[PDB]
């Protein structure tokens, strides 16, 4: 995951995709070109 690296545990996720961090704010807000309701959910809801 990543290459081994931890992201910030609240504002990031590790995205597998890329294998890099990702802003959460990105994937959670409905107004952004990224978002995803899915990937909003299981990486980043719990944490903020």
């Amino acid at each position: 995951d990543c290459h081994g690296t931890i992201c910030h545990p609240v504002n990031e996720f590790c995205y597998v995709a890329t294998e890099r961090c990702h802003p959460c704010i990105e994937v959670c807000n409905n107004q952004t070109h990224n978002y995803d309701a899915f990937l909003c959910a299981k990486e980043c809801s719990a944490y903020k």
